[PDB]
């Protein structure tokens, strides 16, 4: 991907507005667990170009991972209508992410 995390997310409510099938990270560009996280997004993502992407920099930016009440860090919550459809915890593998991709793309 071309650019970084951003710090400037919105709040929790301000999101809720929003409408369409968003993929919202909660991570920095920096971590340990980022670097392999982002590659893996990378790969996964060029298969689904039609779905948003909002990276969160959870260090310096709004707190949002606390409103969603994320398990493990890296994380990744799939909204629909600005709503969660589902999310991926701790993605390992592109098994396990573009399995999920795929789920909440409709092409499951």
């Amino acid at each position: 991907m071309k650019t970084r995390y951003s710090a400037e997310a919105p709040a929790r409510d301000e999101l809720d507005r929003l409408a369409g099938p968003t993929l919202v990270e909660f991570g920095t560009d920096w971590c340990g667990h980022c670097q392999a996280a982002q590659p893996l997004l990378a790969e996964v993502f060029s298969d689904y170009p039609e779905v948003g992407h909002l990276k969160v920099e959870d260090g310096p930016g709004r707190r949002l991972g606390r409103s969603f009440q994320v398990k493990l860090w890296p994380t990744f919550v799939f909204l629909r209508d600005g709503r969660e459809v589902a999310r991926v915890v701790r993605p390992g593998s592109a098994s396990v992410l573009e399995e999920a991709f795929e789920s909440l793309v409709g092409e499951g």
